[PDB]
Formats: C-alpha cells, sequence, structure tokens
C-alpha cells in the first residue's frame, strides 16, 4: 500500500535516504496541507531518523502561537503571502531540533479564492541552520482541493532537497 | 478525487458535519500516522470550521517539547504506552483551542518491535475539555506500514465521534 503518488513517494524516499547520513533532520510547518507533507515524509521506513516534528497551523491564532509568525505580518500581508511563509519558516526551523524546516501557506479551496488571492495561490518557504532560505510562490490554479495538496506536497520535498544542495 | 479509503474519508466527513453546527474544534497529536490523522480531517471542505491545530510529535523531545509528555512517563512507560496517549491527549487539548484531542502513539515498523510491543501495537487517546477521557490499545498486527498508519486514522476518526457521542 503506497498513499502518495509516485513522484512524491520518491522524493520522501530521497530525502529520507540522503539526509541520514548527512545527520540531517526536517521539520514541517503547514497551512494548507494539514499534515500531509509530514504524512509524506513519514511513510518512508528509516524516516525516524531524520523527521523531528510538524506544526499544522491553519488557523492565524495557530501560526502565530505555535511559530511565532507576527500579529501584523497576518493583518497586513494574510495568512496567504511571502511574508507570513518565511516566518512560519523560521518558527519550525527555531522552535525544533531540524537542520531544515519547510512551511506552506495557500488556499486549497474551493473556497476562499478572489482576484488577488486566487484558489492554488501557495507560497513555500524552506530555512535551514547554516542560514540558506529559499520561497517560491505557486500559482497551481482552480485544480481541486485534494490536487493542490498533493501539488504542494510535491513542492515542499523538492525545495528540501534544493536547500540540501 | 479521493487520497485516504472511502470508509476513512466517510468518518472524516461525519466529523467535519456534525462539528460545525455544534461550534466544536478538534486538535491531533500524531506520532506514529506523522499527520495523516490531520491529513485525513482537512481533505474535506469546510475542515477550516473544526480542524484547529495538529501536533506531529514523532520524536520523544517533541512530545515532551509540544504536549508537555513527561520525562518520567516516557521513560518509565515508553513512548508507546497508555500512558504516552493520555498525556499526549491532554497537552493537545490545553495547548489549543480545541473541545477535543485525539493523540496516536504506536510502532508503524517495519522496524522496532518486540514481543511487549509489537509492529502493530497503537495506544490512541482522545479527551474532552470536561475531563471525558477515551482510550483504546489496538494491535493491528505486522501487516504493513501504511496499512497500519491508515488503520490508525480510521480508529483515531471512531473514537472522535465517540468522544462527541458521550457529551
Ligand atoms: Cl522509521
Ligand atoms: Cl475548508
Amino acid at each position: 500500500m503506497s498513499l502518495f503518488p509516485g513522484d512524491i513517494e520518491e522524493l520522501a524516499r530521497r530525502i529520507i535516504t540522503d539526509f541520514t547520513p548527512l545527520g540531517l533532520m526536517v521539520s514541517t510547518a503547514e497551512s494548507c496541507t494539514g499534515g500531509l507533507i509530514a504524512g509524506a515524509l513519514t511513510e518512508i521506513a528509516g524516516s525516524s531518523a531524520v523527521v523531528d516534528r510538524g506544526f499544522v497551523t491553519y488557523t492565524n491564532d495557530a501560526k502565530r502561537d505555535m511559530l511565532g509568525v507576527g500579529t501584523e505580518t497576518l493583518t497586513t500581508f494574510g495568512a496567504v503571502s511571502r511574508q507570513t511563509a518565511l516566518q512560519m519558516a523560521h518558527g519550525a526551523l527555531y522552535r525544533s531540533r531540524a537542520n531544515f524546516a519547510v512551511a506552506v501557506t495557500g488556499i486549497a479551496g474551493p473556497g476562499g479564492g478572489s482576484a488577488e488571492k486566487p484558489v492554488g495561490l501557495v507560497h513555500l518557504a524552506t530555512k535551514a541552520r547554516n542560514g540558506n532560505v529559499l520561497h517560491h510562490e505557486m500559482r497551481y490554479g482552480d485544480i481541486g482541493r485534494t490536487e493542490i495538496r498533493l501539488a504542494t506536497v510535491r513542492t515542499a520535498l523538492e525545495m528540501l532537497i534544493a536547500l540540501n544542495q
């Protein structure tokens, strides 16, 4: 039984396989994927060596409380912004024992879209203790709630791999 | 598009459907399922009304920091125990705005099994603000890592429903 599609499962595999000999651990912070990024990473046998913790923070209160996202960041730029994603990744990294953190915030739909922030808009950020930061703004389109969530999982994993090189 | 087994999706849908008019929210604390319980609940449109937050406490450090599980519970009873499950549920509840928390700690395998704590052993606990707690020890068997994880998600969702019925 494999829950995730093969690209996601392979990317998760590569991360566990790569990170273990390097002694590297990961933390996740999720606000649209609902735990699926941690879920995908932990599908892999041996993932206990690598996965530290995950923060599932749909609510803006949870983003502030669990990850230290600023109240004014949220009120000025919204939950779904570059600024929020960066602060989420910073919080997930420093509030964990991980070497790398990836954070995502987006609109999976069907609800919650607008001209300015459409369904499928997702901001992703990854940060390393060495200081390296990567951010991408993705606009997946109105392609379905599960579809956007899985698209986001794949991008998050790709970013962890990239960060590591 | 489906991601989880139909019956798991049905259970998640029941929780979102029931809890919304009741104004109730849930938090999850996950070791062995790695976020799939929150994942399953948030497959449902409208789940944002109900799902407050989730803790994936894959390590013992995480159980301690995020949930306040005691070092004393962990070295005496183990990460996989009724006691750890109860403390996780309590921690997830009172470190959130939820009405109910569900916590799971188990051995998905393939590794880590022993006679006393075999692969497929999972402790689940749900707690409500009024103090009501439910706990189940499951022994799903050595049936595969994804299989045990999904079996755990199912039971976790069943228990949230039961805990609500009892309130
Ligand atoms: Cl493992
Ligand atoms: Cl929703």
